[PDB]
């Protein structure tokens, strides 16, 4: 009928995403649930609590997300999964690629995200 | 090392080395239900994963992985993550990202979903 309903979900998802995480990262934990992992950098959090503190802790003043290219896949047990490909730009620091995973699922008519991988590209010095 | 860690590793050390070696054995890894996006392209189902990827243009490919991160999902699944390097005959040396989801079936895991990206310099 034209776009598949995890094409629509998936990307609106990512743009909501980018834009908390850009404008007020506090706010990011209406997006997780308490069951919900983030690996960050190679580090694991377990928990919306954990997970939230650590994005509210990061050293950064002004973040901006590009996305260079996203990816959404339904997975069998019906849940949403997404590859995002893209930028990075902090304060002063340079551009950084980066690359991140999520794994959404439909809980109470709304879709969350239950687990959620970040890491950066280094540049090869 | 955390359990989910064992899986994937070993997952990703059995994929790699097939792809490195003999492609057209990938099968093995996937259901006949699986999903592959190539680059952005998708590609539906074993048979359509398969010739896609014995099909590739080159004789010669090597990968090597730079940094791997794998969880566990609610339901039982893995997750797994990655980001590395390869190079394919006498082409030069490409960036890739590449993240599957595993799945018990049978007693044994296998890729249910795949999604595969080169980098931009």
């Amino acid at each position: 009928g034209d776009k598949p309903i995890w094409e629509q979900i998936g990307s609106s998802f990512i743009q909501h995403y980018y834009q908390l995480f850009d404008n007020d990262r506090t706010q990011l934990g209406a997006i997780y649930i308490d069951a919900s992992c983030l690996t960050w950098e190679g580090q694991q959090f377990q928990g919306k609590a954990a997970i939230v503190e650590k994005l509210s802790s990061l050293p950064f003043q002004k973040i901006q997300h590009s996305i260079t290219a996203q990816d959404h896949q339904p997975t069998p047990d019906s849940c949403i999964i997404s590859m995002v490909v893209g930028q990075l730009k902090a304060d002063e620091d340079p551009i950084m690629g980066f690359h991140q995973m999520f794994l959404l699922k439909n809980i109470n008519d709304a879709w969350v995200c239950t687990n959620d991988m970040f890491r950066l590209a280094l540049h090869n010095f």
